[PDB]
């Protein structure tokens, strides 16, 4: 249909504007100039260079963490403004649209984050850095579980080869849920979702006549974040209560309020 064909292009459209990152830049950095972030060396190199101010101290441990949570509240402005080319969203109750990001947002980022990691490592500071999963794992606990569970997702979802054109309809419908608590306007947000994940079916379908079964499998990887987003809180408030130099950016608190 010319009318869900162009739904799913102006979501694609809104997709490639808002957010810095899109998986035809992240492939483009990845084959081959990102400075290689292995060992507390190059660790150290990186920070003098790419996050200078940060460094101008506290354990490695928390300075990655602190750079972790900029990316966050820099992808929930990126989330917040995609957002609004998802008909319907910006005609929601001004309540409800803070609802649906705010249960939204983290499924969103580790789905996106997915498309600037490979096996060995992943992008990072807007593609100028590449950090290795082995450095990431080498972190003394609790920091060294934060990522390895990302990876093991990134990984399979990866395998689906996904583009911009089918993520960013991923994205628009996670942000769609008509299931998140407090909702005013369920009905209308039920709705709203229906039609997203309509286009999103037909899309993979004409995308993707290869995988027949690729819409029930996003189904189940939305699935799948919601429960990896549940895990990241409770390690994230774990580090809040036993690591007394680990503080949480304020906007992030309020997102994690009442979440799980
Ligand atoms: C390490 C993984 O983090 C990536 C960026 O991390 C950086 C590490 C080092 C540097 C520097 F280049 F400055 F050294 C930059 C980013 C961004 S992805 C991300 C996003 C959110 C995360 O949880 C924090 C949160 O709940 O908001 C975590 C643990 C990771």
């Amino acid at each position: 249909t010319a009318d869900l064909k162009s739904l799913a292009k102006r979501i694609y459209e809104a997709y490639l504007k808002n957010f810095n990152m899109n998986k035809v830049k992240a492939r483009v950095i990845l084959s081959g100039p990102p400075f290689v972030i292995h060992d507390m060396e190059t660790l150290c190199m990186a920070e003098k260079t790419l996050v200078a101010k940060l460094v101008a101290n506290k354990e490695a441990e928390v300075r990655i963490f602190h750079c972790c949570q900029c990316t966050s509240v820099e992808t929930v402005t990126e989330l917040t403004e995609f957002a609004k080319a998802i008909p319907g969203f910006a005609n929601l109750d001004l309540n409800d649209q803070v609802t649906l990001l705010k249960y939204g947002v983290y499924e969103a980022i580790f789905a996106m984050l997915s498309s600037v990691m490979n096996k060995d490592g992943m992008l990072v500071a807007y593609g100028n850095g590449f950090i290795t999963r082995e450095f990431l794992k080498s972190l003394r606990k609790p920091f060294c579980d934060i990522m390895e569970p990302k990876f093991d997702f990134a990984m399979k979802f990866n395998a689906l080869e996904l583009d911009d054109s089918d993520i960013s309809l991923f994205v628009a419908a996670i942000i769609c849920c008509g299931d998140r608590p407090g909702l005013l306007n369920v009905g209308h947000i039920e709705k709203m979702q229906e039609g997203i994940v309509h286009v999103l079916r037909l899309h993979l379908q004409s995308n993707h006549p290869d995988d027949i079964f690729l819409f029930p499998k996003l189904l189940q990887k939305m699935a799948d974040l919601r429960q990896l987003v549940t895990e990241h809180a409770q390690l994230v408030q774990i580090i809040k209560k036993t690591e007394s130099d680990a503080a949480l950016h304020p906007l992030l608190q309020e997102i994690y309020r009442d979440m799980y």
